[PDB]
């Protein structure tokens, strides 16, 4: 018997700006797998998978240029809640319904995706640094339908 599922991507891209850092060209451009779960097993508005671990990392820092970086994130809002992207499939497959993507910062803070929602700041160290995120799914309806759930975002560094 087929199983219903729930799953898909989302990507990032950033500006490659030669700040006080500079982004690395693996974090400008990355795709994070967010898994494949039971349709069925979604039973209530604000269930969530689990969180999926993804990174930017910021090559050739200087703190004596900007003490911290923060990131906030940009792309088309669920309707429902505003505070979570929207999913998108590709054209040979059907999109799912009552699910939007959350992004969360280390500090376990969702960030809503308005490009101007930053991040918890980070304290920088000479050189390479790790800032540390993760996304997941979180239902905006009972009753969810299966298919491909992906989002594209863009992300915004800021230097304070």
């Amino acid at each position: 018997t087929p199983v219903s599922v729930s799953g898909g991507t989302i990507h990032f891209e950033g500006k490659l700006v030669n700040a006080a850092c500079a982004v690395s060209t693996k974090s400008a451009d990355q795709t994070v797998t967010l898994g494949q779960y039971r349709t069925a097993s979604f039973t209530a508005i604000g269930d969530t998978t689990a969180q999926v671990p993804f990174s930017i990392v910021l090559n050739d820092c200087d703190p004596k240029v900007a003490a911290t970086a923060a990131v906030a994130f940009s792309g088309q809002a669920d309707n429902t809640n505003t505070n979570l992207l929207a999913v998108s499939s590709a054209d040979n497959s059907t999109t799912a319904t009552g699910v939007g993507i959350e992004i969360l910062d280390n500090t376990s803070s969702p960030l809503k995706p308005d490009g101007a929602t930053f991040s918890a700041k980070q304290a920088l160290v000479e050189g390479t640094n790790t800032l540390r995120f993760t996304a997941r799914y979180k239902a905006t309806a009972a009753a969810t339908t299966p298919g491909q759930a992906n989002a594209d975002a863009t992300f915004i560094m800021k230097y304070e």
